[PDB]
């Protein structure tokens, strides 16, 4: 049976070009009722026009879908909710979606080159979500999702504000799920792949053609529909592929013996032992890390 | 040989209390010259003074070693920075210590509550870090330590602020890993677990005065050696034992045929192939995931 969105208000941020662009088309092709938001500027986080969402508002209804355009930057995410709540009246899908771009090598990130990364991706993310949330567990229902990047989960050369704030948007969604999870609340993260004016400076022409965002938009309609029972997910997706993410942990080193003080000699003289993932463990949740840790106390004594 | 730091400048952040007492002193007793920084408040942010710094200087030196105080904030990470370089004339190892709580349940989280969080954690590290870093690398010289913790890096309910600023540290971290290396400035990430006045609040009094910030020092004195070859890592450390967390991938689906759209229905049925962690492999660098999505394009053309 297809997957349909029909009645689902769904939020899109950054959807004027791109991925949310992507999105937005996908989800009011099966019946959305679409947010499209955009502050219209450009890839660096200068400027702003209507033209932007209104293009893609046009685009959507001109397919025979339901849309209505926002103009606020995610900086002002109570705003972004307030015109789903004013157009449809509720708000049941949120795309965390918009970014923009600094990138230069560390010593040369000026105040603003941070600050201008972190309130548009992460604060953004916050703002907005922070908005649908109440919303989303009066209702009981909810799908929220978070855009990371490889360069957040790996690190990349001259990008250090970026990938700080892209991981820590991860690190956001990481209590979402929890937080979420008996309301019927989901939150998953995707770092996608696709060629767009943010990749342009970074790809061959060929490239941003053939690595197209309409091969991301189909995780995010299944992240993001009311049969998906996946929460707490980091994806990685491009090209046609997808694939998931997770922690593994070494089983380590207890190297503080009894009765003697632990020095930094004893962790050199670990040190192959405690990095060696051999039989590594799967940790599923601060609980289960944190009590085996506090159990090395009592194994120390016995 | 003993692991000794006679000769190194050494800044801690945060060291006039738990954790960052502990590498302070201990860095000291190592013949370390040692910048105790602490703007010497509560543990929720508020407040200022100079007597937390103060005491651990005094208590180095009663020891025998030699610091000097700074009582700046970490927002104000040149300042900070600049005591070092008053007072020894260099800087070579850093440690981003300094931190506060916030928790709170999502919708209930302020603005405030989520600014102050960010601005110490996050941009107080980076602050910090960007000042000691050109010095690094005329040097040719750095060790620098960010702190996250097990609730960024696996989620926490009522810390979504906190978390977030804790997996946005390793996403720095990830970073400058990478454009310090052929500089021979290391840095790597640590989740500790200590009693302290941060975690009396979810802990009993007996686990508070047992899980000594003591076991976690030897790991930062050892990263924070010149002999140490490693960068780029997270570990997580307490209780007299260490481990080492990495990603794994799964080898995914492609989902994609040639000439038939992607959709989400697709997605949905390959699903448990998506998730499947048997023979993931474990990637090591964004080139890495990057080339083998890229490669994905003319596997579907093939
Ligand atoms: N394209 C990739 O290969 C790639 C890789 C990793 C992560 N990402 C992330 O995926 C997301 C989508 O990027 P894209 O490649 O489609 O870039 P894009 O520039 O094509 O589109 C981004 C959209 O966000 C909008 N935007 C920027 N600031 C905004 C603000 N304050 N408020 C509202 N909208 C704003 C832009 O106007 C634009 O419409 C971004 O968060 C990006 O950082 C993309
Ligand atoms: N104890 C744990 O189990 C645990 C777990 C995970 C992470 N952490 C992290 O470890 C670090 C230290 O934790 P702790 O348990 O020792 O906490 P603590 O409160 O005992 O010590 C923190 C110190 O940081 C200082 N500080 C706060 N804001 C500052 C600022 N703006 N500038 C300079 N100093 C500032 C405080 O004055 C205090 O002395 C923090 O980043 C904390 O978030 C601790």
């Amino acid at each position: 049976s297809p997957l349909r969105f029909d009645g689902r208000v769904v939020l899109v941020t950054g959807a004027g070009a791109g991925l949310g662009r992507a999105y937005a088309l996908a989800f009011a092709e099966r019946g959305a009722l679409v947010v499209v938001n955009d502050l219209g500027g450009d890839f660096k986080g200068v400027g702003k026009g209507s033209l932007a969402a209104d293009k893609v508002v046009e685009e959507i209804r001109r397919r025979g879908g339901k849309a209505v355009a926002n103009y606020d930057s995610v900086e002002e995410g109570e705003k972004v909710v307030k015109t789903a709540l004013d157009a449809f009246g509720r708000i049941d899908v949120v795309v965390n979606n918009a970014g923009i771009l600094r990138d230069r090598s560390f010593a040369r990130i000026s105040d603003e080159d941070w600050d201008i990364i972190h309130r548009v991706h992460l604060r953004g993310s916050f703002q907005v979500t922070r908005a649908a949330w109440e919303h989303m567990k009066k209702q009981k229902y909810g799908r929220i999702i978070m855009t990371s990047s490889a360069s957040g989960i790996y690190g990349n050369f001259g990008q250090a504000n970026y990938s700080a704030a892209k991981l820590g948007l991860l690190g956001l969604a990481n209590s979402l799920a929890i937080e979420g999870r008996k309301s019927n609340i989901h939150c998953n993260t995707i770092a996608p792949n696709a060629g767009s004016r943010m990749t342009q400076t970074v790809m061959p022409e060929d490239l941003v053609e053939a690595l197209k965002p309409e091969y991301v938009a189909p995780l995010v309609l299944w992240l993001c529909h009311e049969s998906c029972e996946e929460n707490g997910g980091l994806f990685e997706v491009g090209a046609g592929w997808i694939g998931k993410l997770r922690w593994e942990r070494t089983l380590g080193a207890i190297v503080r013996q009894k009765n003697h003080p632990m020095t930094p000699e004893a962790v050199k003289a670990n040190w192959k032992k405690i990095c060696d993932f051999e039989n590594a463990s799967k940790p599923q949740s601060i609980q289960e890390s944190t009590g085996s840790i506090i159990e090395v106390l009592s194994k120390i004594d016995s």
